[PDB]
């Protein structure tokens, strides 16, 4: 499948996207990163990652609540992106109210955590996110225990050959609804670690997705998962103008 838009409807920022004009009026902090481009238009030099964390901060705090630290030594998010992914999840396990709790697993979680922060404030839903980096892991656990999300979120640290299998060890869940995962920069191989995993767990999850950079990468993974068997497996295209990336999502589930 592919969202009109190049990104999903439910995204806040599709419709309404950010306001640099705005967020310098609201946000001071924000306002020393922001200069007048040619144009008159407010614009914020997306080279310098002080500025770039001054954006995604802010719109954390401005359209969330979220109140995140996270340092410039490790990958910022761009919190539109992410979203779309947070979205496709939600409709692939088929979103809809109140008592039905659905738990995921966030395979590399990052300074930020990012995923299981927007999951649990949008939705509510339980995830266990996991990190193998320890300054990662380190701002994570924080970033979760200071928006009081410590009771969804459930940050572990991993040994670094481990990947979803050996993370289902602790906690003792008997189904898990998704997981999600942000490939770090061979990419495939990465994946192809994801669905041997995916093999052995089958449907203990509904849902195995992966966010890819590289639209080369599809075609063999796509090819792989139909070597394997695998029932169910979907795909998609999200995007934030100069940025593309390829969410991608099996099933063993009739
Ligand atoms: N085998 C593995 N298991 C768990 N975490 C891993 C891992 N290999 C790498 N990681 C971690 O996963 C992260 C990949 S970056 C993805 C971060 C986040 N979801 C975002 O979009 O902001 C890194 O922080 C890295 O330390």
């Amino acid at each position: 499948m592919a969202l009109s838009k190049s990104m999903h409807a439910r995204n806040r920022y599709k419709d309404k996207p950010p306001d640099f004009a705005y967020l310098a009026s609201k946000y001071p902090d924000f306002k020393q990163h922001v200069q007048i481009n040619l144009n008159g238009r407010v614009s914020l030099n997306f080279k310098d990652p002080e500025a770039v964390r001054a954006l995604t901060c802010t719109l954390l705090r401005e359209d969330f609540g979220l109140s995140i630290d996270i340092p410039l030594e490790r990958l910022i998010p761009t919190v539109p992106l992410r979203l779309n992914y947070i979205h496709w999840v939600e409709d692939l396990i088929g979103h809809q109210d109140k008592s039905t709790l659905r738990r995921g697993i966030d395979i590399g979680t990052g300074a930020s955590c990012i995923y299981p922060l927007l999951g649990a404030t949008l939705n509510g839903w339980y995830f266990l996110a996991t990190e193998v980096d320890d300054m990662c892991f380190n701002y994570a656990k924080k970033n979760v225990e200071q928006n009081n999300l410590s009771d969804l979120i459930k940050v572990v640290k991993v040994p670094q050959k481990t990947l979803l299998m050996d993370a289902l060890k602790e906690e003792s869940e008997i189904i898990y609804d998704f997981c999600m995962c942000n490939p770090p920069f061979g990419e495939l191989e990465f994946v192809k670690r994801i669905i041997h995993d995916s093999l052995q767990l089958k449907k203990r999850l509904r849902w195995y997705s992966c966010m890819l950079g590289k639209k080369c990468s599809l075609a063999p993974l796509k090819e792989e998962l139909r070597i394997q068997g695998v029932p169910k497996v979907t795909y998609t295209e999200f995007c934030q103008g100069r940025t593309m990336r390829w969410a991608l999502a099996w099933s063993f589930y009739d």
